[PDB]
């Protein structure tokens, strides 16, 4: 559980990511290093290779391609939808008549859909779930190490967030004009808390 996390800790070395300068598309990469703060833990050291890429030329039919150029990096390209749809649902907690109609008139409101699943919301029940339209901000990638100091964008890896898949990135209920982007390295601690974690606490 959290002894998992510690041996990632300890193996993870920040020192070859510091190279990883070089251009999201057009943009120049930053490496930044910066420290996860987690309970019963000294300040835990996180690294990745960012940039802001603008919303231009790199979108095309709802989707953003970034070109991935950086440094020891096998160069890779990434499309990403910049829509994606969330999914949330409603339970008749002990905390449900009035707490469940402004739930529903959140989900309106606030540009998503409504469904109900049950006739009547009882408690403990899944008395509905709202389809909320969120859009790309953040966008997490992971370069998997490979020998001779080289990397490689990884396969398990398609995100550096949990479940790691290509849309599980920072999406956002109103869209930006910009979409950060940020490369990781697989044994980056701030994957390895997501993974043995997934909701941030242990």
């Amino acid at each position: 559980p959290r002894d998992d996390f510690k041996e990632a800790v300890n193996a993870f070395n920040p020192n070859p990511i510091e190279k990883w300068t070089g251009r999201f598309n057009t943009e120049n990469a930053s490496v930044r290093r910066r420290t996860l703060n987690v309970p019963g833990f000294k300040s835990i050291p996180t690294v990745y290779t960012e940039a802001t890429l603008p919303l231009n030329k790199d979108v095309t039919d709802g989707r953003l391609t970034v070109v991935v150029n950086i440094n020891t990096v096998q160069p890779f390209t990434r499309r990403t939808p910049l829509r994606v749809k969330r999914e949330k649902w409603y339970t008749c907690s002990s905390s449900c008549h009035r707490k469940h109609d402004e739930f529903r008139n959140k989900c309106i409101s606030e540009g998503g859909r409504y469904t109900t699943e049950s006739s009547k919301c009882r408690l403990g029940e899944k008395c509905g779930y709202c389809k909320q339209n969120v859009y790309l901000a953040t966008l997490y990638l992971v370069a998997g190490s490979v020998g001779g100091g080289m990397y490689r964008e990884s396969d398990k890896y398609q995100s550096a967030l949990y479940p790691f898949y290509d849309i599980s990135q920072g999406y956002e209920p109103r869209q930006p004009s910009s979409v950060n982007v940020r490369l990781y390295s697989e044994g980056d601690p701030f994957i390895a808390f997501q993974q043995l974690t997934e909701g941030r606490e242990e």
